[PDB]
């Protein structure tokens, strides 16, 4: 059993998109923009509902480029996060609540600042190859095992 998460990273020929998490999980990381998706709507919904929301940002499209699989020591539901890119937007991006909107060249990617397991899949994403991964936290900082790979289908 597992949960559904979204993520979504703005990537431009010479620039991504990150946003500083304000608050809740993951806060103080540097991240794409996503969440839970709710009931009731798509996983693709859930991503451009969680972009507006933490953004304001709309896409005329999004373009499924991986799955990463999370567990946890000693919690019982794995994060299951689907991986959304999208090159055009509609908007300028503006801080939330939630999100501080940064634009980063790709050569100063703050991994330092990102969730550890960005530095393994990140590559992946820049090349614009579809990837599934899998990691295996021991808390928040520390990735005890995982799978990573290229596939035809997300
Ligand atoms: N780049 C990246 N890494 C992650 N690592 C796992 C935590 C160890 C998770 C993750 N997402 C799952 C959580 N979601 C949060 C913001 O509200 C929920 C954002 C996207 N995104």
């Amino acid at each position: 059993a597992s949960r559904l998460y979204t993520l979504v990273l703005v990537l431009q020929p010479q620039r991504v998109l990150l946003g500083m998490k304000k608050r809740g999980f993951g806060a103080g990381r540097w991240n794409g923009f996503g969440g839970k998706v709710q009931e009731g709507e798509t996983i693709e919904d859930g991503a451009r509902r969680e972009l507006q929301e933490e953004s304001g940002l709309t896409v005329d499209a999004l373009h499924k480029v991986g799955q990463i699989v999370f567990e946890f020591v000693g919690e019982p539901e794995l994060m299951d996060v689907h991986v959304f890119c999208t090159d055009s937007i509609q908007g300028t991006p503006v801080e939330s609540d939630e999100m501080r909107p940064c634009w980063f060249q790709l050569d100063q990617i703050p991994f330092k600042d990102m969730w550890p397991d960005d530095s393994y899949w990140f590559p992946l994403l820049l090349q614009k190859k579809k990837f599934h991964g899998y990691f295996k936290f021991q808390g928040q900082d520390t990735i005890l095992d995982y799978t990573l790979r290229e596939v035809d289908t997300v």
